[PDB]
């Protein structure tokens, strides 16, 4: 066929193909003529280059040509990867850890010279001399080529034979050629496309050879263009043979992180523009206005089918997920069911730009900038599985924390290995020749065998031990053994689809008529008849382990020999089912033989699946073990062989298992039972299906489709009749009447179930459903007639009981005739049988008896932790095991294949046991680091700052990182006939790894190194992060009394000087923590990780009080200064140093001023004390001068002035330009490393310096009074200066996460972690990324860690906070609560219950704001939602109309003043909205008249009635009173429509127009924007009702507030026929309460209200309010309530209120000054609030107006009065703001009783928020209330 029609949809004839190496090993077999490369070559080393390669899909695809040409002509040819380039930090760390290229550089324009950095920075010289070269996607591109020449200088230079480029199909490749020609290169460009060559991805991207002009007079590329051209084979295996299964640790995993990020968390665009697009389309599509896949309605509020990984579907856009809508309705009426057929969207680009409905096995272009999504899966492709439609095979990947989209990068902008090895393969054997052979074979195979040779000795004497014991034997059979098994496996097996592969799911609910059990919170769109589920669950775990101790693990089949086969038809001949044919018997008998016979069946995993499922691999087939809840049972498939056509006869009759063995529930034993054979003999028999019961909607119809299919009905049963033989040959009495069941989903919402029946007592539920193909046109897909319904995965075959013919779908017929097919006769067989099976194992058992034999330099050296020996086969065998000596296996690249064909063994072992604890050698050697399992790193040079790297050392640094001992050493052997194989862990080697990293330091102290091995380690899916806790100070004895202060110490402050005390004494405590630095490494499939640590103890004398403002810091302090007084208990001292007896404070400037006034408050002159502020009191005193002080404190300013920095380089001996920087970054921590360096010597030399610097000399103690003001420049001077004892005293302690527990840590000294840059969050990786070497930024990405490793730190930390940091946080004073009560005064009691229906009326919650860009659309917008003004949002619109009565608070130009005057102001402004409503509804009804006669001077519509026009049928509808109108509502449509233009006839055009259009032109455009002028239209007219009908109701209520003889008139006017009664909240309906209790439960009342009433609007208009009995019309009753409540405290307490809403604050403010209560605001300044607070707390104003968010001590306040209830989104934010200023006034040092008051309306939404914080509050954390007592005070 030719190749354009057989890539558009895949050939049927070519095999399927899916192995990347089956693609190349078929390319090579295409050409035959390539040895001649290997001739032309004679003996050399081939050379190639890469260039911005992205991925070095050339060196896949190079690799996989030599290993193809070697398997066919048994010839090697060799490459030498000479160099390689690329820009991105992450890419180059991916090369170097999949590849290792032995030159890998920066940028290529640097390599146009004789010198070019590296990657890691090592500057080597450009190579030189190169074979074939390969630039990319990213150089392609005077500044636009920056790269495209800098290339091309290389080219000049070296002239490389051949050439190639890749790119897109946009690119200017003329000028390509262009730029060649300069330079005398051969060039041409063709297209060529990713599906032509073995893939179904579909990419068309450009190529060209280039060679060096005058070669010959042929013209190379020409002929290199048709050869590749001629080396096009299409795709044949669909995209699902590329993808992963859904529960993989590597997906499920994507979807963990996906869950997880969405638990840690606004952004909203309007898709407006496109949004009319969309609805065109379902409006000419005829596709309905639904959204069945997820019914969503805003950004994130959508609800997927259960199974499509919601929390994906809540990130995307709005646009997004409408166009999922729209493509699975486009799908839909194809019948094609979406989510059952396997495809693949790419919803990126907008509506109309694809066909779509493609192909399925298809995939489109995954471009870079991509939201693919699949079908069936129900989640987007992951990356992973990205990079496989690039022909990368990604079992041996190495992936270190990359996201999706920097993924989705490399994977886009990737070149497919089989179009890249086809360009290259044709391009070696055109210009084969022209290649400067070297052609020496015998000299260079001399060095072949050299290094073969002395590798083969290396890797035999890497292990030493083996002496340590063997044990006992192990016997494969270990059958060792009821039902309880079968059991355990229900309650072990998957519950919520969510679970994957070992999950618990809380609360699974379990369906009836169908047992599809999902969690509570992911399921309920398919909804079903659910129950909840019975059974309790045990772990997968332990039950896996059970499971394990039950299998053998090889194992074979006896009988089945030929001929029994022979006779096991022949009684299936002499029954009824019949032998169709013989060449299928013959062709499936044939390949039956060679699956049993001579195959061993090795245990391979276990599928968690819901159920669980073992697998055998053997050569030519496989085996399973089911394992069904209900008949567990084998299975047996044969694989078909691997070169035949997609369209095989042979193919598709062994497409089916063909096997079968019921385990027998009797017998204990696993393997047991008969075997019943699947004899391939089809059937044709006629059936009679009847449809009878109720009609139902039809799937189409459910969905909404609005073209044929907008009523269309299917029955509710199904009757099905067979006949009576016909019934009997098929094993299941299949004939019965089959009830349908629509809310259990399934293909087309077809779950049709089997009615209970007699005789089928005890059998598993027959289910008759609708199940497609995956791949296929719509007449592919048929009824199944099964017994089970689980979601299976691709290549897993449902076992159905009997097909249906694939034209039936649906109807609504009586009954027909229809034509079933069954194929697959059992057949019993007792000759089968399945068989199972002085091997040892040397577990060392003796944790000792290593250590004993480890020595130091002894890294060389793999310590032996492991051997085996097994009887193998030498036949049949693979290679893996090497015949002769032992061979190692690169774990890197070979360790998941390699330990997927050893399971087999490594599940027969026992888990190491004797090795989870740690002992070694102990007081080890110091710094004595290995420099080959751990070289130094380089040192970092600075000099607008560029972090610049040192070239010398980074070579070095180079090759030591490259020769690093693995950690884990396998080796395997198969001398004689009995394979040997031996693991090693080199413990010395991490031993050495861990000592490296924790930094030197003067101690005498001599650290321990120790190592561990802990089994069973499982890579871990992620948790939230873990909180800190700090433990308390009150359980120890209180220090007895400072016997100085003159005042008390309050009984709390007392147990923690006691515990300061204590360890600046530190009885005992030969050291106090110790510094444990780890290494690890695990061996994944096995599951080991071995870790090896290294212990220093350190003993240091502090710690951390983190206490907050108003408990007594301060004081304590003191205290403690106090107590160690003339006690000179610290003994070391450097050896030259200024050593002081003082004590020194670091506190912030603010709170300078503070700290000697509470020395001199307390004792006082019991120590002589300096202050210093300011940088010219340094310079005022000398050493001397400073000396016989006791106390010091210093503004943490001094070390942020400069002069300082001056100071400090001229005692350091540096140059004044040295140390003088503006950032304070990481440059600045090394120009104070010399310096420090410096002070050391300067101060061993050699009074009175008259201007000293604290940095150079030494303190008893230093107390860093606020540790998270200090900044990122002024920390590090703090982190130096030294001191005998190191306190850190702070309101706030800064212990969020290790990042900042250390920086507490670094300060006390101790050494609990190593920067890594991989543990931070997500924005704190980012702060410290930009300072990154840009090296550095490339190792960050090369090693990874286990989050284990993270873990053990964490624990760390915990262990550092339980020792020095401690926290006072339990009842301290009686904590009363006042609930009070409001009456409504109904003069603004009513103005607040017209804003609520009117609010509900309007039906707008919150003021939404996002981009319009109609003008004319996003006006309607700011003036609909004008009214709630103000505000954000209607309960803060509530809150503040229920606190105080106003229209709208911004706009003070006018002021009501008064209730009924602000009436007045209501009543006028509503009737103003309803004014521009009418009038914004004229200049509409215009441009709408003016649009509709543009169609008219274009003439008519083509016809009298082509067509019904919207507009003209919503005139002299809307242009009646007759129906579907107000009774009083629409009388005022008429007089603003026949204004404008009369009866419905004529009138075409408008009597004033401006613009008659605003209009290129489609006649359809404005046709159908004529249709949504119509829909604006009938919108504005229900605002018009809604605006209207409010008004009726706010006057008559109004009517009786007034208690006039209006009121009375309109009293009477009842209309329900009677003259106590109840009003509509809706409009002014009076009638009775009696009957009008009736009239709103039937949601009619007696008008011709017009909308449906909710009973619950009801009021009694006796019970609006009673007028002149309360003067609530200055200020709203809140605030005259507050007047009366802070007029009743006594005068000498405090009062503080918290305002929650800042609008509202600006009222209360003024209202308060009513009642003279003066007050402050916390406002009318900025950063002045520091004076704020000092006021009337130093000693005048007695209450304060908080903000409730806007650390501080409020001990003098008292009372809290919180004047209305918080508004806040979550629970537990509500809780941390309540719980948070309940603290602010009792928090400690208080020495009175705290009173908490409310105030709150009775009848309001704030008792209605009140009732839901309490109502929920207690339940969750089982929150303390606080006692309720009556205010009585004054
Ligand atoms: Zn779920
Ligand atoms: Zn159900
Ligand atoms: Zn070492
Ligand atoms: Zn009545
Ligand atoms: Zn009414």
């Amino acid at each position: 066929l030719d190749i354009k029609a057989a890539v558009r949809n895949m050939s049927d004839d070519l095999p399927p193909i899916s192995d990347i190496e089956a693609m190349f090993d078929h390319l090579v077999s295409r050409i035959p003529d390539i040895v001649e490369l290997v001739r032309q070559l004679n003996g050399r080393k081939l050379r190639v280059a890469t260039m911005c390669s992205g991925t070095e899909s050339p060196l896949l695809a190079l690799n996989m040509i030599a290993k193809a040409i070697k398997a066919q002509h048994g010839l090697t040819l060799a490459f030498e990867h000479v160099f390689s380039c690329e820009i991105e930090p992450f890419k180059q760390a991916y090369i170097e850890r999949n590849f290792t290229p032995p030159i890998l550089f920066r940028d290529v324009t640097e390599l146009g010279k004789k010198r070019a950095h590296t990657a890691y920075g090592s500057m080597v010289d450009v190579p030189g001399d190169v074979d074939i070269l390969i630039a990319g996607t990213s150089c392609v591109d005077g500044e636009s080529g920056r790269t495209f020449r800098g290339m091309l200088q290389w080219v000049k230079k070296h002239q490389p034979p051949i050439v190639i480029l890749e790119n897109v199909c946009n690119a200017p490749w003329d000028k390509v050629v262009e730029y060649f020609g300069q330079i005398d290169y051969d060039a041409q460009y063709t297209r060529l496309d990713t599906k032509e060559f073995y893939i179904p991805h579909t990419r068309t991207r450009v190529y060209l050879f280039a060679t060096p002009s005058s070669s010959e007079s042929d013209d190379l590329p020409e002929k290199w263009a048709q050869t590749v051209k001629d080396l096009r084979r299409p795709w044949s295996s669909p995209f699902e043979a590329f993808l992963l299964h859904t529960d993989d640790p590597n997906i499920h995993r994507a979807r963990l992180e996906l869950a997880s990020a969405r638990a840690q968390t606004r952004k909203t665009t309007d898709w407006n523009r496109c949004e009319s697009r969309h609805q065109r389309a379902r409006q000419d599509e005829a596709l309905g206005l639904l959204r069945p896949l997820t019914s969503w309605q805003e950004a994130g509020v959508c609800k997927g089918l259960d199974w499509t990984w919601n929390d994906w579907l809540l990130a995307q856009t709005e646009r997004v997920v409408d166009l999922l809508e729209i493509s699975t309705l486009r799908m839909a009426k194809d019948g094609i069911d979406s989510g059952f057929k396997a495809c693949i969207w790419n919803v990126s680009q907008n509506v109309d730009r694809q066909t779509g409905s493609s192909k399925t096995a298809l995939a489109p272009c995954l471009t870079p900038n991509m939201i693919p999504w699949v079908t069936i899966r129900g989640g987007p492709v992951t990356g992973r599985e990205a990079l496989a439609l690039q022909g990368i095979p990604v079992r041996e990947l190495l992936l270190t924390s990359e996201n999706e989209d920097q993924l989705a990068d490399l994977a886009g902008n990737a070149m497919t290995t089989t179009v890249v090895g086809s360009a290259m393969i044709a391009a070696l054997k055109v210009a084969c020749h022209k290649i400067t052979e070297g052609a020496n074979p015998e000299k260079e195979a001399a060095l072949i065998l050299e290094k073969e040779a002395v590798d083969d000795e290396q890797v035999a004497n890497r292990i030493i031990g083996e002496d340590y014991l063997e044990h006992h034997d192990l016997d494969l059979a270990k059958v060792t053994k009821l039902s309880e098994i079968l059991d355990l496996a229900c309650r072990s097996s998957r519950h919520c689809q969510c679970e994957g592969q070992s999950g618990t799911a809380p609360n699974i609910l379990e369906c009836q008529e169908c047992s599809y059990r999902a969690c509570k919170s992911c399921g309920g769109r398919p909804e079903h008849v659910y129950a909840p589920c019975a059974n309790q669950r045990v772990e997968p775990a332990e039950f896996e382990k059970r499971f394990k101790g039950l299998l053998p693990m090889r194992v074979r089949i006896a009988g089945l020999t030929d001929q029994c086969l022979n006779a096991v038809r022949k009684a299936a001949e002499k029954s009824n089912k019949g032998s169709v044919n013989d060449n299928d018997w013959q062709l499936w008998s044939t390949a039956l033989l060679e699956g049993i016979h001579d195959a061993e069946f090795r245990f391979r995993y276990l599928k968690r699946q819901s159920t669980w499922t073992a697998v055998y691999e053997a050569r030519r087939a496989m085996l399973s073990l089911v394992l069904r809840n209900q008949i567990p049972e084998w299975r047996l498939t044969i694989k078909a062989p691997a070169s035949e056509p997609n369209n095989s006869q042979l193919r598709a009759l062994l497409l089916h298992p063909v096997a079968r063995l019921q385990i027998d529930i009797a017998g204990q034993d696993v393997l047991c039972g008969p075997w019943e054979l699947c004899i391939p003999s089809m059937k044709t028999i006629d059936i009679e299906i009847t449809g009878k019961g109720e009609l139902l909607p039809s799937w189409q119809a459910s969905l909404g489709l609005q073209g044929p299919f907008a009523n269309t009905t299917r029955w509710s049963e199904v009757e099905i009749s067979l006949q009576a033989e016909d019934e009997n040959t098929l094993d299941r009495k299949l004939s019965g009447t089959y009830q349908l069941l629509p809310r259990c989903g399934q293909a087309m919402s077809s779950l049709h179930k089997k009615r209970p029946d007699l005789s089928d007592d005890g059998l598993p539920q027959l289910y008759f459903f609708l199940d497609p193909t995956r791949c296929g046109e719509s007449r592919e897909d048929r009824y199944v007639f099964s017994t089970s319904t689980e979601r299976l995965d691709y290549g897993t075959e449902r076992p159905v009981i009997a097909r249906l013919d694939s034209h039936w779908r649906e109807g609504n017929e009586k009954q027909r005739k229809v034509k079933l097919d069954v194929s697959g006769a059992w057949v019993k067989c007792p000759e089968a049988h399945l068989t199972a099976i002085r091997a040892t194992f040397a577990i060392p058992s003796s944790a000792s008896a290593i250590s004993a034999s480890l020595t130091t330099e002894g890294c060389s050296h793999a310590m032996a932790l492991l051997s085996c020996r097994v009887p193998l086969d030498p036949t049949h065998s693979e290679s893996m095991w090497r015949r002769g000596a032992w061979a190692e296996i690169d774990l890197s690249h070979q360790g998941n294949t390699t330990f997927a064909n050893l399971a087999w063994i490594t599940e027969r072992l026992p888990p190491l046991d004797g090795l989870k604890n740690w002992a070694h050698i102990a007081d080890d050697v110091s710094e004595h680091v290995c420099e080959r399992c751990a070289p130094r790193p380089p040192k970092i040079h600075w000099i607008t700052i560029i972090a610049f790297e040192d070239k010398l050392e980074a070579g070095q640094y180079e090759h030591a990182l490259k020769h690093r001992p693995s950690p884990f050493v396998v080796q395997l052997r198969l001398d004689q006939d009995i394979g040997s194989f031996r693991i090693g862990l080199n413990i010395v080697s991490l031993a050495h790894r861990a000592l490296s990293r924790l930094p030197p330091t003067t101690s005498e102290h001599k650290i321990s190194l120790s190592w561990r091995l802990t089994p069973g380690h499982v890579t871990e899916s992620p948790q939230p992060r873990r909180v800190f806790i700090l433990p308390s100070n009150k359980q120890d004895p209180e220090n007895s009394q400072p016997e100085a202060f003159k005042l008390p110490l309050r009984k709390e402050q007392l147990r923690s000087l006691w515990w300061m005390l204590e360890q600046e004494k530190a009885t005992g405590k030969t050291h106090t923590f110790v510094e444990e630095e780890i290494s690890e490494s695990l061996l994944p499939a096995v599951g080991w990780r071995a870790e090896g640590k290294a212990e220093r103890p350190v003993m240091v004398r502090g710690g951390v009080i983190a206490d907050q403002v108003g408990y007594g810091k301060t004081v304590i302090s003191i205290a403690l200064v106090a107590q160690t007084l003339s006690l000179p208990a610290p003994e070391p001292a450097t050896p030259g140093l200024i050593d002081l007896k003082a004590t020194l404070i670091v506190v912030p400037g603010h709170l300078s001023k503070q700290w000697p006034n509470e020395i001199a408050r307390f004792t006082g002159s019991m120590f002589k004390v300096i202050v210093i502020q300011g940088m010219k009191d340094l310079q005022e005193k000398t050493i001397a001068e400073l000396g016989k002080a006791d106390i010091i404190v210093m503004a943490s300013e001094i070390f942020e002035s400069d002069v300082y920095w001056s100071r400090l380089e001229y005692l350091s001996a540096q140059p004044r330009e040295w140390l003088h920087d503006t950032q304070g970054g990481r440059f600045f921590c090394d120009r104070l490393d010399a310096a420090m360096e410096s002070l050391v010597s300067q101060t061993k030399i050699l009074k009175l310096l008259p201007n000293p610097v604290l940095h150079m000399f030494r303190f008893r103690r230093v107390i860093a009074d606020e540790f998270t003001y200090l900044q990122k420049k002024s920390l590090a001077a703090v982190l130096r200066l030294s001191s005998s004892y190191r306190w850190i005293l702070s309101g706030t302690p800064p212990v969020s996460d290790f990042a900042a527990i250390r920086s507490i840590a670094t300060f006390m000294g101790i050494h609990l972690g190593v920067e890594d840059d991989g543990e931070g969050d997500v924005q704190y990786q980012k702060a410290r990324a930009k300072d990154q070497t840009q090296a550095e930024k490339f190792h960050a990405f090369r090693e990874v860690h286990s989050r284990a490793w993270h873990n053990r730190r964490d624990e760390l930390a915990q262990e550092f906070l339980n020792v020095f940091v401690r926290q006072n946080i339990i009842e301290d004073i009686p904590t009363v609560e006042h609930i009070h009560t409001f009456k409504l005064p109904a003069s603004e009691g009513a103005v607040y219950l017209e804003l609520e229906h009117h609010l509900q009326a309007l039906e707008m919650q919150a003021r939404k704001e996002t981009k319009f860009k109609n003008v004319s659309q996003g006006d309607r917008n700011a003036r609909l939602e004008e009214a709630l003004s103000d505000s954000k949002t209607a309960e803060e619109a509530l809150l503040k109309r229920c606190c105080h009565f106003t229209l709208d608070l911004s706009d003070k130009t006018q002021d009501a003043k008064s209730a009924q005057e602000a009436c007045d102001h209501i009543t006028s402004a509503r009737a103003r909205q309803l004014l521009a409503c009418q009038e914004d509804l004229s200049r509409s009804v215009n441009q709408a008249i003016a649009l509709h006669g543009w169609i008219k001077k274009k003439g008519g519509f083509s016809k009298n009635d082509d067509e019904r026009q919207p507009f003209a049928e919503w005139i002299a509808f809307s242009s009646n009173i007759s129906k579907h109108q107000g009774d009083i509502e629409a009388a005022r449509i008429l007089l603003k429509v026949i204004e404008k233009c009369g009866v419905k006839d004529g009138n075409i055009p408008p009597s004033p127009s401006d613009k008659q259009s605003p209009s290129g032109a489609k006649m359809d455009d404005v046709k159908w924007q004529l249709r949504e002028q119509t829909h604006l239209l009938r919108k504005l007219v229900k605002e018009l009702v809604a605006r209207v009908r409010s008004l009726r109701f706010f006057e008559v209520v109004r009517k009786i507030q007034k208690g006039k003889s209006d009121a009375q008139i309109v009293l009477e006017s009842s209309e329900c026929g009677h003259k106590e009664m109840a009003i509509l909240s809706c409009c002014g309906h009076v009638a009775c309460h009696k009957c009008m209790r009736k009239a709103a439960a039937s949601q009619r009342c007696v008008k011709s209200c017009q909308a449906a009433v909710r009973p619950t609007n009801i009021v009694k208009v006796s019970s609006l309010g009673v007028e002149g009995e309360l003067s609530s019309g200055r200020y709203g009753a809140k605030l005259e309530h507050l007047v009366n409540l802070i007029h009743s405290i006594p005068k000498n307490e405090r009062v503080l209120v918290f305002l929650q809403w800042e609008d509202l604050a600006g009222k209360v403010s003024e209202a308060l000054s009513a009642g003279r209560i003066p007050h402050v605001t916390l406002s009318g300044s900025a950063k002045s609030r520091a004076n704020t607070l000092d006021r009337f707390q130093s000693t005048s104003a007695r209450v304060l107006l908080l903000k409730m968010n806007d650390g501080s001590n409020l001990t003098t306040a008292n009372h809290a009065v919180f004047l209305g209830p918080l508004f806040t989104n979550s629970l537990f934010n509500y809780r941390a703001v309540e719980t948070q200023a309940i603290g602010r006034v009792r928090r400690y040092g208080q020495q009175k009783k705290v009173h908490i008051h409310r105030l709150l309306a009775l009848d309001t939404i704030d008792m209605t928020i009140f009732n839901a914080r309490r109502t929920e509050l207690k339940e969750k954390t089982d929150w303390e209330e606080i006692p309720q007592e009556e205010y009585k005070g004054r």
